[PDB]
């Protein structure tokens, strides 16, 4: 179950670690996603500002409306929402 933004099934844990990413990738991890911080640092240089973020969003990175995206995908990371629920399209894999 992870959250989808278009055609591609993007996880919320890279995203959520995205803001404070410093270790190689992370597997699932016993603590919940609900403890990033707040939405609101788009960012995006050539490729993506975080050398080792959600590779899956790369193409979210290469696309004009990341700096839109990027911030939702930092919501949702801190909160699972109907995604969890299947409430919506939201959550691809239910």
């Amino acid at each position: 179950v992870t959250v989808q933004d278009g055609n591609f099934s993007f996880s919320l844990e890279s995203v959520k670690k995205l803001k404070d990413l410093q270790e190689p990738q992370e597997p699932r991890v016993g603590k919940l996603r609900n403890f990033a911080p707040i939405p609101g640092e788009p960012v995006v240089p050539i490729l993506c500002s975080n050398p080792n973020f959600p590779e899956e969003l790369k193409p979210l990175c290469k696309e004009p409306n990341a700096q839109e995206i990027l911030q939702r995908l930092e919501e949702i990371a801190e909160d699972p929402g109907t995604c969890e629920i299947c409430a919506y399209a939201a959550c691809t894999g239910c």
